């Protein structure tokens, strides 16, 4: 389905528009749903719990604050058996870097491959600059040492995987 | 109901979908309607006393010059018998800010305890940093002294309290 | 009607609602329709000449660039007896701010006295602080004096009429 | 058509409101669609290729960095004798700078030209003036040479294009 | 020159007069704060030396000795002793420091210490972040701002200075 | 070197020559504008001393003594004396000041202007700050700019530098 | 003054005494690291020198030179000599040296680290972008960090300045 | 010392070499550019001097000079002369437009030129705001660049000295 991507056995990342949709997620055995938006409310229905995380999409919003308290609660949700959702608006940047937080933090893999592992998934994912700059301090939290670098282009700061990508 | 939130006996807190909703406000006996957003037009019940705030929510947005107007007015309505809602886009960042300003001025409560009520009863509440640094200032003219602090973390400068929260 | 207000004979100010209500505008003699906005599309009906001004309501656009051109419109519309819509979304910023500097130009009244006539027709008006600073320069240049000073408060700097409205 | 224009034999420009318009891209021989935008979700009509460049437009996106794959894919649709449309959501700034780089690198034109071959047939262009430091760097990769100098005026600083279109 | 007097037990000067132990000891100076990081205390015996090592420059922190500077010189005041304030150029840092020392300890808002001071020493001139944060300081002792920051085409000053440039 | 006449009753210079009272006094100059915040004006009895204290950095707000100084600069030669303006190089801050005085009372665009006082003391530099300065107080007199504020790819300059860097 | 010792292998200084070669023999001093871009190294032939070319700015990247200078001072302290590290003011850029040195090599935290150079030369001031390099350098030696930048009125500062503000 | 030889016709050094008439006509030296603000030329008939007016500083639009410093040295040489490039230090501003003309007349990139003058100069450490100039000079003459400027915990610098930190 458009909007919806499976990262681990009890993780999936998405889009808004799919978050309402009761059927698909049963169908995927989701019992959580994080919401990393301030703009969508949650719909509420019975038969999921509800996180908000309320972010926007912007350089400076500080998500790293979440990387904790969101990858914990996937991993609690996953000990109980769960699936948890964390969806945002586009599926392309909140969420993802959630999503790369946790598996960097549960699933022991450095950045570089947590982001990859993600992309491979849901090839739309690009999370904002200043996220990027978040991962990066966060990985280096957890390993001690970083797998991706912000390098200047004549396009701006980006993190080092954005300017290889640029160059096929 | 979503999307609102009691606060004190004549002041709520909303999305602005429970705005339009003439039967839920009446059955609350609002009779006054803050409008914290530019982008929301006002429905116009004539049930309704209208009063709009046309910010955005951004850190610059200068939101604290209605500090004092939107409290005072809050009062006006409460010593008029009636109650007003104060409502922005998602009840989270707007909306939230300028009851936590009504709290200090009128219910003689610090930055901290105002917070805590207004999240005690919205969880999802999170003004962004910079209308903590303008509820900072205000509650320095209020009291002399402040109960919050503007504190680097590596995803940013934010109010301690957010800081404290992200490690549960 | 809510989100329309006539500035002058041939000049109205108005949210994109209305921009789309051919009988609402005919009603009010309006020959030209200026979108002062990037993000609504114009509705083209043959009845009204379309004029795009694709501005971002936001304190770097610049906004000022269209000073000139679209006060010249407004008055050539005017002199070939017709009337302007200029709209924006909200009817709060974008498309005050250009009818403010109209009323400079083609009215010979001061920047505080343009600002004081909208806002008698228009009480939501709020042009952004960088909007503020371009309408000053635009004063300066027509008059070779300013009667609006940018001011900083506890909150940001923003225009003294603004400071001024914060202690009523 | 509202919406759309026509660049080259194999290239056109849009909103994304003509992006799900399945018969009119058809009538175009459209075969490739190019969603220059984070925050609309690709329709997918099995009848199109799609490619998402998921950028905001603002000043700083790093639109640069798609300037060589999106028009290289432009070009390898071309020599495959299909059609790419590359829209945005206003049409104005995000899908006209690829267009702009496109036709620089694929049809030998200086940016000027280039600006001026795209506003002959879509005349609502304005990419924004982050994507206009961009173009300029990117011209000067391709010829050695600028042909639009960004330059200060009392509106901010902008190419000189907007400064000589503001004086008529 | 080089040295105002700016109360009966506070001097302003620059950098050149610290060392002067003639001059200082004319004038019953018994502390000397040395508002430089750059100009090392000569350090004499018979003066007590506090440094608030400080650059001349906006952002420089300089709100955080308002405090600790002016109470040292109330309590050398009480002392029957006097203070020497000296930045370098006796126009910034040490003004700065006076003006503070005036609003806490000589109940006056800050346009009248500002003024104070600049009669007493008319070259001085406090850069505008030292503005911003001592109309900061004002409103903690007072409630009120009696100088407010505004925006000129020449940038954003302190009001006096828009004043001074049209007179 | 170090002095240059700009007028007949105007010099620019480095700090190095304003206490040489035989130097200014050889032409007459009876006034000396010290534009800067870390030089001491000598203070010889037979000169006026008016200090601008200001450091050359490009948001140092000068433009506020564009008329003052100005005004003094033409006062004083009304008064048939002479007026040295220094700075520290001879660079920026006074030869900002000079530019100004030009515009004001000779009549002359900002690009005449510059262009004059670079012929007589061909180191001149203001800093770009200066040159945003010089701008709006151009159309302030005039109406119209004669020289713009641009990027490059070192950074944005006043047009003139740019033209230079090409030549 | 103008030297503190802060080890038995490690003083540190201003730049008035590097040049001093009795001074230094006299603590065994075999090595000088000139934290300066404006001061030259004198080069005695008795004396290593090591150079690192910084101002004293926020935005100056120091903690570059954190691992290089702190091996450096081990290295000679394993040898048995002796390290000056000096600056201009002795205030700034050679007290975070110094401070990043007893992290690495005396595995204490920031806080202590801080506290030790303070106690050994009371004006020890490191400016705020120094601060915040110091930090991070401390959480990437302990993984947590013991001193946090937290806003004041004044601007954003090591808490340890607000605390000293207070006291 | 203070003073390097980067070519057979070009020298780098510090401001004190610069008025050292004897140890600059040992070199063949016949053209002086000073790279600063500061430091007035001395002015010895023997030599020419080109003054290059900029401050040490990221911002300073120091590209501005890069062609017509680098077209000077080139013209000197081919007259059969030898320029002295000097700023104060001899770290950044010289340093700097020592690269330039390598990069413009002797083939190299920036990375090599770099390399070279680091060689000749061990102490020669351009600012950040430099090297994102010398990096556009670099990418204008050979259409691709081979230093980087890279973010690291202590700043963004040239990739350059984020390699010297770790050895």
């Amino acid at each position: 389905i458009g909007g919806i991507a499976q990262i681990t056995s009890s993780l999936f990342l998405g889009r808004g528009s799919v978050a309402s949709n009761r059927h698909l997620l049963q169908a995927r055995g989701i019992t959580c749903i994080v919401n990393a938006t301030i703009e969508i409310p949650n719909f509420n229905w019975p038969q999921f719990e509800y996180v908000k995380v309320p972010l926007a999409d912007m350089p400076h919003a500080p998500i790293g604050l979440y990387f904790d308290t969101v990858a914990d609660k996937i991993h609690s949700v996953s000990r109980k058996h769960g699936a948890t959702l964390v969806h945002c608006a586009a599926g392309v940047s909140r969420s993802a870097t959630l999503c790369i937080a946790y598996l960097m933090k549960f699933h022991n893999v450095c950045l570089l491959e947590a982001y990859n592992w993600v992309k491979a998934r849901r090839p739309v994912i690009r999370p904002n600059v200043g996220f990027w700059r978040q991962l990066i301090d966060y990985e280096r939290q957890l390993f001690g040492k970083s797998t991706v670098k912000m390098v200047q282009t004549p396009y701006g700061i980006v993190p080092d995987v954005y300017e290889k990508e640029s160059r096929h």
